[PDB]
Parts: C-alpha cells; sequence; structure tokens
C-alpha cells in the first residue's frame, strides 16, 4: 500500500462531505421550499 | 515506520463523520423535542 490506498481513503472522505452538504442544501431547502407555497 | 499524513487526514475524516452524526442526531433530536410549531 502507498498510492493505491489514496482511492479508497478519498472515497471516504468525499463521501461524508457529499453527506453533509446534500443534507444541509437538502434539509433546509426542502424547509424553506414548504414554507412557502408561492413561487420564488 | 512513517505515519505523518495520517494525523490531517484523519481529523478531516473524522471531522466530516462527527458533523453527519451530530447533525442528524441533533436535527432530529430537536425537531422531535420540540415538535410544536415555531413562534418567530
Amino acid at each position: 500500500m502507498g498510492r493505491t490506498h489514496l482511492t479508497m481513503a478519498l472515497t471516504v472522505i468525499a463521501g461524508l462531505v457529499v453527506i453533509f452538504m446534500m443534507l444541509g442544501g437538502t434539509f433546509l431547502y426542502w424547509r424553506g421550499r414548504r414554507h412557502h407555497h408561492h413561487h420564488h
């Protein structure tokens, strides 16, 4: 192992980030969306 | 013999995880705790 372990490690890091970002942007967006029935 | 970049990398991974977990457990917990609508 040396440079190949970067593939797995990279996926883990990216996975978490995408979750925190997606979840945050999704939750906040969803909440606001339902908040107002009219168009933005 | 050789482990330095693991420190920084470890922090990043742990940081994200803690966020996804804390945020999720906090948000869900908060919502359930005070399900009552907001007044502000």
